[PDB]
């Protein structure tokens, strides 16, 4: 499969245009918006969602440059979400750097999130497709719902596997799914090709999230400290002995224990909790690949298959 | 003390009631979610008071333009969701468990509402509706951040304070009335009349709100530069100007409460702010000239009078 | 803003929301009439703020007693209609074209809601329910008249002030909680416990309300002798006592607002009344002893704390 | 057949008990309630509804004294309605005497109304019948609705004959209908007999009100016009008069002006036969009440029920 260097090289001409657009579309008459927008936009995100979007639009031989605007739209939505999450979580650090709410305060972060969300809709309007906006209005409502679903799960050790997977789907997979779907919408593909791209995005997002959650136990236990129960921790809790179950249950309820997870890590190894989670990741990764079957052959399709392989490479 | 207050208000509310009930019912359907926590919190913030004004305006405006559909019900709901969301997001405090959960609830319920309003917009199946509301919602956001910037800035101009009023509060009124015209396929001139009515009505409401904060509210405490406080600073004497400046910058206005309120009285600061509100109220009424006569047009005129009732 | 008030309140509302939503929809069904004017006015009165506490109490109480039906929804609506009808009838002014129609609608919509509440009682198909509520509403009528008798009477005792609270306000809370017991077929000591909880909770709320009127002042202008004004008069100096006496006799206090408010502070009048509220609050909590432990019982304790949160 | 003196004489034993009940059952701990309730109960009402109640019960051979309590219940409800109406209408006189709201103020009148209403329910409880309370809670809701329907009609010259009749039924006849129906319920009659007593009370109530509205324009005179209340005589005269007469009646209704000189309005009524038309409706209603009593067993009590129906339209007929 195609490696990251080549994927990026393939995508760079498009990603340069998207970067320019992301930076310029922050503009406002209000200086605080320009500052905070600058800060969040230029803090060094991996820009994975717009990369997906542009590779997808090319894979479907797009004739316009509308995938640049669409890519900018997706990243604005994701950025709006990040700003709000960091206030909601009271995060202090992101991308090795102080968070926007730490630098500018909670109030300003929330409001500029709203500025970026609404700005992303002004941009959607320029694509002149009511369907684009139906999909994204739907997607963003789901994201908001997933955020509350995650809050309901905070410090809840009774959080079920289904509830956990629903948060992955609503809060992460749905936006990847929307991105790839909308590449098909822009290029006027059939329902079945739209479904293929939609599925690749969904399963890819799911894989990325599962692996992020795995990597958190290989700082370690950032999720635990924030009171966020994830599958490795839950599986270990469900299948361990009574003592292991109790300490994990305690850890989830309190958010204590990040500075020494030894007995929790041991429980994961013994129950196969990480292995189980790794298998769901690999599964999702393969499902993303299989979903691309119909897509015409091109270097861009190989790039999309590449990403699905990269998403789980630290686990495969 | 509801049926007492105004003869026009009694008729206004009664005329609007079938529409307002329909809106209330639509809101209860559209606020609903697949997530238990959202339904639990959402119920109380949507159904409570302080929800009446913008939907009332919206349905009265659509009836005045002789709407033939029920799309004004959806539009009324969209406007109140936008309003409720922006309110919740303006309740966010900077750096207890009360404030942490308040912040969380305010952001996430706000986000649910804001996003749901856009879903509802799409059901109207109109690109122009999306263009208008996407621009309006962006301007409201710019408005809210501009207000934040102006917090504790004693050099805030009059123009800048009015830009806040317009962009934060008035723009939404303006969009609501504009869109009544759009849904009913009115001419440009009619659209402009309605747009201007909404704009100026909203401006009046906001100014009057700022006046009533003194004739006591937290604008002084927060160190928010509103017109009455700014004017009194601009027309007070050497020391009066200096204490008000300090109050804005620091927030210690409650220490010097008595002398600050005296300055407002002596400079006629509240009087000046009252004049601007009455002007706005009149500009709203004036903007309706091209609208054909009806009970609904009379209601819209009534609301303009009611906005400044407490300061006329 | 609702979500910043209390962690207890957050949990209580979330816990009650499924019931409170059902009550809301039931109220809208049962407020409807064949007379368009009743619907036009009724809509706004029933969906206003200040509608939530008594239904909240009722559903929480019925859940705390493990109710197996949805009759608590009907009971909650009945209790809110009674409250609303009585409020409307307490808005009547003695003698103004706004005030003429205001009286008419207040009386007539009040009568509609009062009568509709009795029709709803009958659907519960319990003679004990009819007996309890006929007694409660009669006592509430008595309490409102005793309040009217005390208007402008400076020789009003502390006992007499309390008797109004028990009859006018607390009795409704008491009936609501008792009836939760009755509908769930509890024992006397349980009924007695719930009854007492309602009584003292309602007493606490009313005491705090009277304090909050002077930490805002409508009661002063009307010459309504509440405990904060009376205590100040009893323990003020000769002049302060005479000023407060006159203020009650003639409804004149707004002229002497500053000396009077100062007297309340100087005499500890507000603090004294705050203590009585805290006593009531605590008596209500103590009354729940025999109630099985549950999240709903915990919610009722939370309500008791919330009643005096602004005071405590 | 039977004259008013014989009717009152026959009913005297029951009405003594009822009068005592009505005076005693006002009792409360609150002095102002005792005062105001005393004033209204002892101001000299006709006691027509309790009279009707007790005659109806005797006619159905009631074995208990529950009809005293029922009759007192009905009068208390009627009394609560008067107190509220006089506040809504801002009336100053009643039974040649200052109204309670004039003596005590509006607020007290309204609240004491509520006291009487709730007290009447406390008395209903003692009859230990849920169906009774269903009937009276339904009846009293319809009364309340009727009061608002009347309010909507105030100063409205476009008030229809149907809307005017609907007010009569809901505001006046419905309580008569319920009184006599409940005399059937208390004595365990069949559905056919309940319906018969129900209809007698309804049509009787209708007749009384129609005559009241007619008598407002014959011999204070024109009391309804002043309150902006369009009644059938005035409305009919408007519909069938010429353009000038129509215009002045339309003006009279909208403004509530003209009570002190009705000359041209009365002339319009004479010419259009508007009083005559309204008299026919009253007679019709009276006859409808008598027909309705066809299945009730004979007695001096039934003959008093027929006698009241004849008495209702005496002045007119």
């Amino acid at each position: 499969s195609m490696d990251l260097d080549h994927i990026l090289s393939l995508a760079e001409p498009d990603m340069l245009a998207v970067n320019q657009l992301i930076q310029k579309q922050v503009n406002s008459d209000v200086s605080l918006i320009n500052q905070l927008g600058f800060y969040i936009v230029n803090s060094g995100g991996k820009r994975l969602r717009p990369l997906l979007t542009v590779l997808a639009a090319r894979a479907l031989n797009i004739q316009t440059e509308q995938h640049h605007t669409l890519a900018a739209i997706i990243e604005f939505i994701h950025t709006a979400t990040l700003l709000h999450d960091d206030v909601v979580d009271e995060s202090t650090m992101r991308r090795g750097r102080e968070t926007a709410n730490e630098v500018f305060g909670n109030q300003a972060s929330v409001l500029v999130g709203d500025f970026l969300y609404t700005r992303s809709f002004q941009m959607m309007v320029t694509l002149d497709s009511m369907r684009v906006m139906q999909i994204l209005s739907d997607a963003t409502n789901v994201i908001a719902e997933g955020e509350v679903l995650q809050l309901m799960n905070c410090n809840d050790p009774d959080t079920t596997e289904e509830s956990y997977m629903e948060v992955i789907y609503s809060k992460t997979a749905r936006l990847f799914e929307a991105a790839t779907l909308l590449a098909g919408v822009l290029t006027k593909q059939s329902e079945a090709i739209e479904n293929a791209m939609q599925d690749y995005g969904k399963y890819l997002g799911t894989a990325f999230q599962l692996v992020d959650d795995i990597m958190d136990y290989a700082n370690m236990g950032d999720d635990l400290a924030e009171g966020k129960p994830t599958l490795p921790l839950l599986y270990a809790m469900w299948h361990g002995n009574e003592q292991q179950t109790a300490i994990i249950r305690e850890a989830i309820e309190t958010g204590n224990g990040m500075d020494n997870l030894t007995p929790i890590l041991e429980t994961m190894e013994q129950t196969g909790a990480l292995t189980y989670t790794k298998q769901q990741a690999l599964k999702a990764s393969q499902q993303a690949i299989d979903a691309l079957s119909p897509i015409e052959e091109s270097v861009y399709k190989e790039a999309l298959i590449g990403l699905a392989h990269i998403s789980v490479e630290r686990v495969a």
